[PDB]
């Protein structure tokens, strides 16, 4: 399927969102539609992730950015399938820099496996830095293998988490953040009391985010 677009009057921005784990490409349009409130030319991009075979879960193929393996280590993962995933992000990115968007003003979003895509993306494929990320309940395997630039040190980072998260542990949520912050990038942390969601409150706290930077 192609990703669902909600176009922007005179769009100056860009924020492709990526789904979780066996979700659809609509899970995030009704945050894609409160965040556009707050952000008038901003373009959203919701991509939907293909249906493969999902090994964690008995070998059954349902939506998935990248196949999982075991359920410890979170790095067993299949990196080939990962880095097609970022490849297709890296499409959408390309395309919209294309259209005159700025690179400065393309900011990447995830939200659990969604979210470990684009932090690989951003931070571990893309050359070109990106305007920011939002990691939502996710996690980044691949940050084993962090070594960044003096450019990609520029990329802002807000990492969100439920405390009470019993599919991705906050743990490895915090730990994405804090190999990011090791390297010299600027982070923010805020997490809340629930579970692996996401709720109305963090959708404002995001929302200021972004309007600080676009």
């Amino acid at each position: 399927s192609e990703p669902l677009i909600l176009d922007a009057p005179n769009a100056d921005a860009c924020i492709i969102w990526l789904h979780g784990l066996g979700a659809d490409r609509t899970d995030f349009k009704p945050v894609a539609e409160a965040l556009q409130m707050v952000l008038p030319s901003t373009r959203f991009i919701l991509p939907q992730a293909p249906s493969q075979a999902v090994t964690v879960n008995g070998g059954w193929v349902m939506p998935s950015w990248y196949d999982i393996l075991a359920f410890s280590p979170a790095r067993a993962i299949d990196e080939d399938q990962l880095n097609a995933s970022a490849d297709q992000v890296i499409a959408l990115i390309d395309e919209q820099r294309a259209k005159g968007i700025a690179a400065e003003r393309i900011i990447l979003a995830g939200f659990s496996q969604g979210g470990a895509v684009v932090l690989h993306t951003a931070f571990r494929r893309y050359a070109q830095p990106l305007g920011g990320v939002l990691a939502l309940s996710t996690y980044a395997p691949t940050f084993d293998d962090l070594a960044l630039d003096e450019r990609h040190k520029r990329i802002p980072v807000l990492h969100l988490h439920g405390s009470q998260d019993d599919v991705v542990d906050p743990a490895l949520g915090r730990a994405a953040h804090d190999a990011l912050q090791a390297q010299g990038v600027e982070v923010g942390w805020h997490d809340y009391p629930m579970g692996h969601e996401v709720s109305l409150e963090e959708i404002h706290d995001i929302g200021a985010w972004l309007r600080k930077r676009l």
